[PDB]
């Protein structure tokens, strides 16, 4: 029996697809049982607007680190709402320089996240799997958003240690397919976009699990 | 690998124990694994304020019907918020019938969702298990609250068909220990209360599954 | 010194205006000190996607009901995210009949809310103020959303007991002014829309506070 | 009516005490009212993962500068998440300098935001009050964590100019009682810890305001 532990923000919750409609987490689970030919047990820890610094603190909670210790695959979303609130400050004040440090403060919390996972798993374990999803651009017309999200994904890929730690290219999934993959709120993906996300996670492979 | 689906309101969510702290559904999942020596996959469809009629309407959702059909164990919570609404309506109108009519709707929806669960599974799989929890009285000093909830619970026990279908006596778990088993809002359970609820579920046995 | 206690969901938080940019709560506070010519102390209890059933439970928390007992003005937002998730289920399944009971289950939680406020305030108090904001339509093109939101506001106005309890016509504030008052997410209001909201709350008057 | 503004990270938010449960800033507000016999208006600008450089950049925001200029009491928290990031970086690289460089940036930003607060108010109003809290050691069994935080605290005490500016010894409050003063995540305080923090602030006095 495989163990999938999913963490993140409004994307891991499934916001945009509707209440109880399967998001990317549930669909990536289905593609796991089909590929690896084994039943997988899922558990989710997510909240809209959940910060990355909070996740690094959560991993000390006994019930959470228990799920991480036995987790065969781990997915992490985050920082999507940090750039949104930053753009909204730019939308009101028209200043390109805002106190956002999404690239600076989120990326450093990510590397500390991965290290805490390593401590819980134990250095002897080489079998587990971690998959970080970068950010898509929901506002292609706004050039400043495309500059911020591209800069965050450029610095996020540096944390990849294939094939255990892989950064999923969520940006390329949504590039040129915004209106088809986004919900009516246009900031969270549709049920179609969550399906394409799960396919990109499947494209990353499963390392030594096979 | 066993599949355990859980439906209901804030209790199935785990409100009161703290964010990401395990509620009763995952403490019951761990004990289920311990008592049957088999890993368990958990799926949860729950939201605060989800009344019993909505929970019945969920069973026609294609994705929810998928997880209910595969479920070896099903837990259902509900009608707790109707008591809070009725106590506030009684405070203004002093009509003792307002809750009996609302309690009559819950008992009808419980019987409705029960009839749909067997319509979903059919006659081949009678090995399924349903454990629905009755209502506890969070206000023991209010006799009308105790009388109202006691009447709903004796009418709810009519639905029991042991060992396949069992009605969990949540009222007996909480009676006398509302100070330590309820959370800060005096209506939702604490981690102690959720732990005691999961103990009552494990005590009910597992029927044909063991 | 006046006391303003604000409750609600993502609107009371100020989502859409940016991080720390003043939403309608902060701007309605400013217009209170200008009109009533007295300093007002503000305290907020809000969370994105916060259910109305949770608010009715929150009012039993000792720290919350203390702020309500001394509150001169009280604002309540809610249920805006319940219709959003319902439309999103309709967007995927194309069924007009969904398990949403926003009009049915949210409105009944509202009347129980107002009664609990009355119990905390005491029946002798006639001076306090409560202001409920109805829902605006962020999707004017979608006709089903305009039908649902209009039906919710029609049943919500029935709870008005002027001038203590007033239902703010948030719908008319945004009607014909969507792109100007909405944030880039198009589901939460811009800093302009939060300003117009505060002006509508000011239009409701202040009852006996004057 | 006194105006009390509060800036910082998750501590100023109140993370760990439970949702909507009072953190240290509102327990300190109640004691401030009790010790000075005057109502207090509270404004809070805080978010999880808000590092010290961002808090300094906030002081140029027009709305934040408004509340800081009117503030009779200002509390600042920060640099707590840098310790968590540094401990994870040290776990991989074993460089003892990684935190001293990060601790040097916090002490610089604290001095920076202090210099801006007087630039915001000027020379007319020297009756303002600033209480900044140092870091506690949530991991007492790690000597490197205790040594790192002790060094940051003695360098932080250089900024004290009593009674106007005071550095609150949060370390002494938590030392020896990390089991009961920390929350479930072993890093954020509990309601007991937040209560003890507010007691330490009231013990510091109020300078020229009393
Ligand atoms: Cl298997
Ligand atoms: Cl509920
Ligand atoms: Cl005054
Ligand atoms: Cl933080």
């Amino acid at each position: 029996t495989l163990q999938y532990t999913a963490l993140g923000d409004s994307l891991t919750v499934g916001v945009g697809a509707g209440l109880f409609e399967p998001g990317f987490v549930q669909r990536y689970k289905r593609k796991m049982e089909e590929d690896l030919n084994e039943e997988v047990s899922l558990i989710v820890f997510a909240k809209s607007g959940l910060e990355t610094s909070e996740i690094l603190a959560m991993l000390n909670e006994p019930f959470i680190m228990e799920q991480v210790k036995k987790a065969d695959v781990i997915t992490i979303t985050g920082c999507g709402n940090d750039l949104l609130q930053s753009l909204e400050i730019y939308e009101k004040e028209k200043d390109e320089h805002v106190f956002l440090e999404a690239s600076s403060h989120c990326q450093k919390n990510y590397s500390g996240m991965l290290e805490k996972i390593r401590e819980i798993k134990g250095e002897k374990d080489t079998r587990y799997l971690v998959r970080l999803l970068n950010l898509y651009n929901p506002f292609p017309s706004i050039e400043l958003a495309d500059k911020w999200i591209s800069g965050f994904n450029r610095h996020l890929k540096q944390l990849e240690s294939a094939p255990q730690i892989k950064v999923i290219d969520t940006y390329a999934v949504f590039k040129g397919r915004e209106k088809e993959y986004l919900s009516i709120d246009r900031v969270h993906p549709s049920s179609r976009g969550y399906e394409a996300m799960s396919e990109k996670l499947r494209a990353a492979g499963y390392g030594r699990l096979e």
